[PDB]
């Protein structure tokens, strides 16, 4: 069903598919029936000619992606790559120009160095969460690592998309720190202190001397990541979860104005998140265990809930670390900060009287443990896929309570539950709406599809980019960040056409595409 | 004295010096007896005619920067950006390459905006760590700055090139948020949030979407950066200044090892600095004062320097921020990790007997107030320049005593006293050199300069390679990073070729150079 990609002839990716064959063996190029876990999970299109696969590629190592690369410019075939293609909500490991063959970096698994007392590892992209955690645990480490959740994924792969977690270490690409890249024209580079032979300093410094260029291959099409180094906690001397409920939907504005200063002074050394009440309800219950009703929940349902799970229409999830006088003394800070707000509880686990609850799932997550539960919000209305829209905002109530209100409105109408997160890293709030849809009826699709561009268009309209999305978006993102007539793209697209001049790699990618494409 | 730059015409340096005129007004085109203040202050070269600025020009505004890049271009004419021209010890104002045109931004001097709610600045290239200090105690703003000492600079220059100081925020570049950058083409971009037109955001979250490219302005000539935000420390709870005294040379192997576990979690929140006897002396003392042959001190007058000053062989500067809790939690895992060294010492400022000192001059820094001393290494032999080398090396007792023993042997057999400091940013050791040399005197010139070649040359076997240097050596520094036939300085040059194709940009920055001149 997948088409060639424009420009290439039938007869072109038929040789290049000979010679990939020739480079990583016969058994290590997938056609045909085998491309549909290269599909889209969460199908959003409801046009199948969208953003299909025509084949993948296995290699083995960084030097058979480089003659992969080599023999793509020879003729003309794109590719897009992924370390394991667990991109979930954004595409997964579907490409978005429908014929690109993608190059699956997942056998490439090796964790090449963990050390304990320098805090760091150096993986390929094959090597999941869920295999640096157990390789940790297994040889003794007193190492944490920092993990999505659910907590599927490429420790690479999640990095180079700016992707978080929930420990001080939540920023992975801040942590991350060097990396090899094979370039578009097939060279292979390796960044910061690995550009000197013999250094013992590749995870331990990241700029090296000159441009920082480590950056320009995160949500990038300008090269090829093999290995990437990270930076990995210590174990720290003790671990203090805590959840904090509020009754009101209206909390929120005041909840965000008490979060800024504990959150620009590290008071809260972690990630500060504050989720709806449907959200953290779905990790231990479904819709129709409350309501019947084909809508969103109604205000009598929500209070049953809140009542049966102990949980507010905020739930606020962080953790502190470190030495106990250490712990008690921010506790103290940030207790008293919402203290005073009518109808504020707070717990540590051993308060939570549930013995499957949100806290203590939250709590193994802030941990940097990697988890798979058996509810989340992809069950809620009984199966589904999801999309998600994070937009940067300033850490105020007002913006905190205006997205709220702009967002939980438009996905009410459309008869979505609305299901959102005020996230802060370190001075940037983001107002996140998670979508749960049913990816298999195309009447869902298009109105998911329609909603999220209205929600994207109004947001934009009130100063509130996004910074990270699904595959079918990135064109439209991209025109999100349009100051003096796309000058920022004009860069990117400079360097693209250097560094790329055939455009054989992830055309389209952070709508990037090169100038056969343009 | 000054060459016009090869390829240059008399004709076409003539016309661009008239259309820059035109562009910024006559008074504000240097030539001839003004270009004195251009010249490296601490020269190495034996020959005149090295870095040797052709003329200045000096814009009030981006838009002129942009007018000026455009004429560049059409007259071939190469520009050397500055943003105050601090860089004494790199080459202060000058270019690598005789016959540039300074490109002197220091009448932008415009502090944009200080957000004390959110921690932020935004700053033009003029702005000074003086300037933006009183402006924070002038309006009372609760936030700190981050210095280097002595505390002359730009903010912007010096993040640019990677410079450092003595806060919890010193590394300088890593608390960058947004710039606007005119690119070599004379196009103007934002990066990050500030791309997004109406954003509040610039300063709140580094990434925007797509590739992250700010780091491809640091220690660069791929544009002229016209505004930059950075990250502000909110004022702590408390703040508490110390100093650690080591009697013996060879105690640095221990302290090195005992301070790894230390900064890698964290318990020590600011940059380690682990400074030689000399140097801290150098601060209250001159040479003259203790000793008066020609030669390096012997080891009865660096015993008589220590009972004077209350100062070891080694002085290890850190301190404690937040509330008194934390800090006395803290202390307790920094002065145990110490405790049992033979000789050691600890004191905080109120154990200070001097009223003038060491700990009390480093108290400032460690708070972020910027000072200029009487006294510091410059003044130790009566005067002269200097310059530093500080390779990158992981945070070992091995490594510390053996770059200490390679540089201190030969240092002071070419007549040098040994200035070394062990700073630790976060998991990076650096062994740094400071070489205080009669710069006046041609034959030191030269034993200086072969000394600096040697110390590269040696260090580098060892696996230790520079982040930062003069411009003298910028093209010796980016040979270290040689791995695969220098892969990253060629992709660094196909990506000036593009974003510069006319070379017109500081040609020869960090060892990039340009198809014109390559
Ligand atoms: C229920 C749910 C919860 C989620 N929770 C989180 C969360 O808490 N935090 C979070 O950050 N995300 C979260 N996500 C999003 C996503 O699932 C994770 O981020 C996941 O870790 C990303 O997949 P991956 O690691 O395999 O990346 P990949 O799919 O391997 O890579 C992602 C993209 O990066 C690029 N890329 C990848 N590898 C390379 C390479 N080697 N060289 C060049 N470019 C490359 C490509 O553009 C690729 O499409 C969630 C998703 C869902 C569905
Ligand atoms: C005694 C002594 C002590 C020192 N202590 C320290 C210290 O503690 N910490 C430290 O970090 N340094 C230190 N230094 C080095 C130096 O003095 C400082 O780093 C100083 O702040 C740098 O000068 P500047 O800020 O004006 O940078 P500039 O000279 O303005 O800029 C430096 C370079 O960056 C580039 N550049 C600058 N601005 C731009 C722009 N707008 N766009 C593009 N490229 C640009 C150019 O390559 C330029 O040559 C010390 C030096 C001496 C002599």
């Amino acid at each position: 069903a997948a088409p060639l990609p424009e420009g290439v002839s039938a007869e072109a990716m038929s040789s290049a598919l000979d010679r990939f064959a020739r480079i990583v063996g016969a058994d290590w190029v997938f056609t045909e029936d085998k491309i549909t876990p290269y599909e889209d999970p969460y199908t959003i299109s409801n046009d199948e000619t969208e953003h299909r696969p025509y084949a993948a590629v296995a290699p083995a190592s960084t030097e058979e992606v480089q003659e992969i690369v080599r023999v793509a410019n020879e003729f003309g075939v794109p590719l897009w790559p992924v370390s394991r293609g667990k991109n979930f909500a954004y595409g997964g490991a579907a490409p978005v120009m429908s014929g690109t063959v993608v190059l699956d970096m997942n056998r490439m698994n090796r964790i090449l160095e963990v050390n304990e007392e320098f805090g760091y590892a150096l993986v390929e992209p094959g090597v999941s969460y869920f295999e640096l955690y157990d390789y940790i645990q297994e040889k003794g480490l007193k190492l944490w690592i920092d993990v999505p959740d659910t907590g599927w994924g490429s420790v690479v792969g999640n990095a180079l998309d700016h992707g978080i977690g929930y420990t001080p270490y939540g920023d992975h690409f801040a942590m991350q720190c060097g990396m090899e890249v094979v370039l578009p024209n097939g060279e292979v580079v390796r960044t910061g202190m690995g550009a000197m032979p013999g250094n013992n300093t590749w995870q331990l410094f990241k700029y090296g001397y000159g441009p920082y260029v480590d950056g320009i291959f995160s949500q990038s099409n300008f090269g090829v990541v093999t290995k990437m180094g990270i930076w990995l906690m210590p174990e720290p001397a003790g671990y203090r979860p805590y959840l904090i409920t509020f009754e009101n939907e209206d909390d929120i504005e005041t909840v965000t104005e008490r979060l800024r200063p504990l959150k620009v002074a590290g008071v809260i050394q972690n990630g500060a998140t504050v989720r709806s009440l449907v959200l953290d309800a779905a990790i231990t219950r479904t819709k129709s265990q409350y309501y019947d009703g084909d809508g969103p929940i109604p205000p009598s349902v929500a209070k049953t809930m809140m009542a049966d799970l102990d949980l507010g229409m905020w739930n606020f999830c962080g953790a502190l670390y470190g030495p106990p006088p250490v712990m008690d003394t921010l506790w103290t800070a940030i207790r008293d900060s919402f203290a005073d707000i009518p109808g504020v509880k707070f717990y540590f686990p051993e308060d939570r009287r549930h013995k499957v609850d949100l806290l203590l799932h939250r709590a193994e997550t802030m941990k940097g443990v990697p988890k798979l539960t058996e509810f989340n919000f992809l069950n809620w209305d009984g199966g589904g896929g999801h999309v998600g829209f994070s937009p940067v905002s300033p850490i105020t109530g007002k913006d905190a309570i205006k997205q709220y209100n702009m967002v939980s409105s438009r996905v009410r109408e459309y008869g979505f539950d609305y299901m959102g997160l005020l996230a802060i890293g370190w001075r940037d709030l983001h107002h996140v709406t998670v979508i749960v849809y049913d990816k298999t009826d195309p009447d869902e699709r298009k109105k998911l599809d329609e909603l999220f561009n209205i929600l994207v268009d109004e947001a934009a309209a009130e100063g509130y980019g996004e910074y990270r999305t699904h595959i079918r978006y990135m064109d439209r993102i991209a025109k999100t960040y349009s100051w003096n007539d796309n000058a920022l793209w004009k860069m990117h697209e400079t360097i693209k056409d250097a560094l790329d001049p055939n455009g054989i790699l992830a055309p389209g990618k952070s709508g990037i595409w090169g100038k056969n494409r343009r």
